[PDB]
Protein backbone atom coordinates (compact mmCIF):
# COMPACT_ATOMS: atom_id res chain seq x y z
CA UNK A 1 0.00 0.00 0.00
CA UNK A 2 1.34 3.41 -1.00
CA UNK A 3 0.80 6.38 1.68
CA UNK A 4 -0.66 9.61 0.25
CA UNK A 5 2.52 11.16 -0.27
CA UNK A 6 3.77 8.54 -2.39
CA UNK A 7 0.54 8.53 -4.62
CA UNK A 8 1.22 12.48 -4.25
CA UNK A 9 4.68 12.11 -5.71
CA UNK A 10 3.19 9.33 -8.49
CA UNK A 11 0.40 12.00 -9.64
CA UNK A 12 2.79 15.03 -9.67
CA UNK A 13 5.00 13.54 -13.26
CA UNK A 14 2.41 11.74 -14.57
CA UNK A 15 0.17 15.10 -14.51
CA UNK A 16 3.62 16.04 -16.66
CA UNK A 17 3.40 12.92 -18.94
CA UNK A 18 0.11 14.10 -19.89
CA UNK A 19 1.23 17.26 -21.32
CA UNK A 20 2.50 14.97 -24.46
CA UNK A 21 1.30 11.55 -23.73
CA UNK A 22 1.91 11.20 -27.54
CA UNK A 23 5.92 11.44 -27.23
CA UNK A 24 6.04 9.62 -23.88
CA UNK A 25 4.17 6.58 -25.68
CA UNK A 26 6.40 6.98 -28.07
CA UNK A 27 9.63 6.53 -26.31
CA UNK A 28 8.31 3.74 -23.74
CA UNK A 29 7.32 1.67 -26.39
CA UNK A 30 10.87 2.08 -28.79
CA UNK A 31 12.87 1.71 -25.24
CA UNK A 32 11.31 -1.67 -24.45
CA UNK A 33 11.44 -3.25 -28.23
CA UNK A 34 15.12 -2.39 -28.22
CA UNK A 35 15.61 -3.52 -24.97
CA UNK A 36 13.37 -6.62 -25.41
CA UNK A 37 13.24 -7.66 -29.25
CA UNK A 38 10.77 -10.70 -28.57
CA UNK A 39 8.51 -8.06 -27.02
CA UNK A 40 7.74 -6.78 -30.75
CA UNK A 41 6.56 -10.05 -31.31
CA UNK A 42 3.20 -10.05 -29.73
CA UNK A 43 2.22 -7.01 -32.09
CA UNK A 44 1.15 -8.32 -35.58
CA UNK A 45 0.41 -4.31 -36.50
CA UNK A 46 4.53 -3.76 -35.34
CA UNK A 47 6.29 -6.87 -36.62
CA UNK A 48 7.48 -4.87 -39.62
CA UNK A 49 9.59 -2.44 -38.03
CA UNK A 50 12.68 -3.17 -37.67
CA UNK A 51 15.05 -0.01 -37.18
CA UNK A 52 14.83 2.87 -34.62
CA UNK A 53 14.05 5.32 -37.54
CA UNK A 54 11.15 3.03 -38.62
CA UNK A 55 9.58 3.22 -35.22
CA UNK A 56 9.57 6.35 -34.67
CA UNK A 57 8.15 7.52 -37.86
CA UNK A 58 5.04 4.95 -37.72
CA UNK A 59 2.03 6.94 -37.01
CA UNK A 60 0.21 3.62 -35.54
CA UNK A 61 2.72 2.57 -33.56
CA UNK A 62 2.51 6.49 -31.46
CA UNK A 63 -1.07 5.80 -31.09
CA UNK A 64 -0.83 2.55 -29.44
CA UNK A 65 1.51 4.15 -27.56
CA UNK A 66 -1.80 6.91 -26.24
CA UNK A 67 -3.54 4.06 -25.76
CA UNK A 68 -1.27 1.72 -23.02
CA UNK A 69 -0.63 5.31 -21.52
CA UNK A 70 -4.26 6.68 -21.24
CA UNK A 71 -5.47 3.42 -19.92
CA UNK A 72 -2.00 3.52 -17.32
CA UNK A 73 -3.26 6.60 -16.00
CA UNK A 74 -6.57 5.92 -15.36
CA UNK A 75 -5.24 3.51 -13.22
CA UNK A 76 -3.05 5.23 -11.92
CA UNK A 77 -5.15 8.15 -10.41
CA UNK A 78 -7.56 5.62 -8.63
CA UNK A 79 -4.66 5.08 -6.06
CA UNK A 80 -5.24 1.33 -5.75
CA UNK A 81 -8.72 1.35 -6.03
CA UNK A 82 -8.78 0.43 -9.16
CA UNK A 83 -10.72 -2.86 -9.57
CA UNK A 84 -12.81 -1.91 -12.15
CA UNK A 85 -10.21 -0.81 -14.70
CA UNK A 86 -7.56 -3.61 -13.88
CA UNK A 87 -9.64 -6.69 -14.28
CA UNK A 88 -10.76 -6.14 -17.97
CA UNK A 89 -7.27 -5.13 -18.56
CA UNK A 90 -5.72 -8.29 -17.09
CA UNK A 91 -8.30 -10.87 -18.70
CA UNK A 92 -7.63 -9.87 -22.19
CA UNK A 93 -3.44 -9.42 -21.53
CA UNK A 94 -3.35 -13.33 -20.43
CA UNK A 95 -6.22 -14.91 -22.59
CA UNK A 96 -6.47 -12.78 -25.84
CA UNK A 97 -2.83 -10.94 -26.17
CA UNK A 98 -1.06 -13.53 -23.77
CA UNK A 99 1.26 -11.10 -22.38
CA UNK A 100 3.25 -12.68 -19.63
CA UNK A 101 3.79 -10.87 -16.38
CA UNK A 102 7.31 -10.54 -16.85
CA UNK A 103 6.62 -8.07 -20.02
CA UNK A 104 5.04 -6.01 -18.01
CA UNK A 105 7.61 -5.56 -15.82
CA UNK A 106 9.78 -5.05 -18.61
CA UNK A 107 7.49 -1.99 -19.71
CA UNK A 108 7.55 -0.77 -16.07
CA UNK A 109 11.73 -0.64 -16.70
CA UNK A 110 10.73 1.50 -19.48
CA UNK A 111 8.31 3.79 -17.79
CA UNK A 112 10.64 4.35 -15.30
CA UNK A 113 13.78 5.09 -17.24
CA UNK A 114 11.47 7.39 -19.86
CA UNK A 115 10.06 9.50 -16.55
CA UNK A 116 13.53 9.98 -16.03
CA UNK A 117 15.21 11.52 -19.12
CA UNK A 118 12.07 13.31 -19.98
CA UNK A 119 11.99 14.93 -15.87
CA UNK A 120 14.85 15.03 -13.95
CA UNK A 121 13.41 17.64 -11.83
CA UNK A 122 10.06 16.03 -10.58
CA UNK A 123 12.00 12.57 -10.97
CA UNK A 124 14.42 12.02 -8.28
CA UNK A 125 14.72 9.17 -6.31
CA UNK A 126 12.18 9.28 -3.91
CA UNK A 127 9.20 9.83 -6.79
CA UNK A 128 11.13 7.02 -8.49
CA UNK A 129 10.41 4.66 -5.54
CA UNK A 130 7.23 5.84 -5.33
CA UNK A 131 6.49 4.65 -9.32
CA UNK A 132 8.37 1.45 -8.51
CA UNK A 133 5.70 1.03 -5.69
CA UNK A 134 2.75 1.53 -7.89
CA UNK A 135 3.91 -0.45 -10.78
CA UNK A 136 4.68 -3.42 -8.58
CA UNK A 137 0.95 -2.57 -7.19
CA UNK A 138 -0.41 -2.90 -10.54
CA UNK A 139 1.64 -6.28 -11.77
CA UNK A 140 1.06 -7.48 -8.59
CA UNK A 141 -2.99 -6.88 -9.08
CA UNK A 142 -3.02 -8.37 -12.76
CA UNK A 143 -0.62 -11.46 -11.55
CA UNK A 144 -3.35 -12.44 -9.28
CA UNK A 145 -6.13 -12.13 -12.21
CA UNK A 146 -3.81 -14.32 -14.13
CA UNK A 147 -3.32 -17.32 -11.73
CA UNK A 148 -7.05 -17.49 -11.23
CA UNK A 149 -7.78 -17.54 -14.72
CA UNK A 150 -4.97 -20.12 -15.32
CA UNK A 151 -2.18 -18.17 -16.59
CA UNK A 152 0.25 -17.38 -14.02
CA UNK A 153 3.07 -16.84 -16.03
C1 LIG B 1 4.49 -7.05 -24.82
C2 LIG B 1 3.22 -6.47 -25.16
C3 LIG B 1 2.35 -5.73 -24.31
C4 LIG B 1 2.57 -5.08 -23.11
C5 LIG B 1 3.71 -5.31 -22.08
C6 LIG B 1 1.34 -4.37 -22.84
C7 LIG B 1 1.13 -3.58 -21.72
C8 LIG B 1 0.03 -2.81 -21.42
C9 LIG B 1 -0.07 -1.92 -20.27
C10 LIG B 1 0.91 -1.77 -19.20
C11 LIG B 1 1.49 -0.56 -18.87
C12 LIG B 1 -1.23 -1.24 -20.39
C13 LIG B 1 -1.79 -0.21 -19.45
C14 LIG B 1 -1.86 -1.77 -21.60
C15 LIG B 1 -3.07 -1.38 -22.07
C16 LIG B 1 -3.64 -1.81 -23.20
N1 LIG B 1 -3.09 -2.74 -24.04
CO1 LIG B 1 -1.40 -3.76 -23.87
N2 LIG B 1 0.38 -4.70 -23.78
C17 LIG B 1 1.01 -5.52 -24.61
C18 LIG B 1 0.48 -5.89 -25.78
C19 LIG B 1 -0.79 -5.54 -26.23
C20 LIG B 1 -1.40 -6.02 -27.54
C21 LIG B 1 -0.68 -7.00 -28.47
C22 LIG B 1 -2.57 -5.39 -27.61
C23 LIG B 1 -3.47 -5.29 -28.83
C24 LIG B 1 -2.86 -4.37 -29.88
C25 LIG B 1 -3.53 -4.54 -31.24
O1 LIG B 1 -3.18 -5.49 -32.00
O2 LIG B 1 -4.42 -3.73 -31.55
C26 LIG B 1 -2.73 -4.59 -26.43
C27 LIG B 1 -3.81 -3.78 -26.17
C28 LIG B 1 -4.02 -2.89 -25.08
C29 LIG B 1 -5.24 -2.01 -24.85
C30 LIG B 1 -6.56 -1.91 -25.69
C31 LIG B 1 -7.65 -2.74 -25.03
C32 LIG B 1 -7.26 -4.21 -24.93
O3 LIG B 1 -7.01 -4.85 -26.00
O4 LIG B 1 -7.10 -4.70 -23.80
C33 LIG B 1 -4.99 -1.29 -23.66
C34 LIG B 1 -5.88 -0.30 -22.93
N3 LIG B 1 -1.58 -4.67 -25.59
N4 LIG B 1 -1.08 -2.72 -22.27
Amino acid sequence: VLSEGEWQLVLHVWAKVEADVAGHGQDILIRLFKSHPETLEKFDRFKHLKTEAEMKASEDLKKHGVTVLTALGAILKKKGHHEAELKPLAQSHATKHKIPIKYLEFISEAIIHVLHSRHPGDFGADAQGAMNKALELFRKDIAAKYKELGYQG
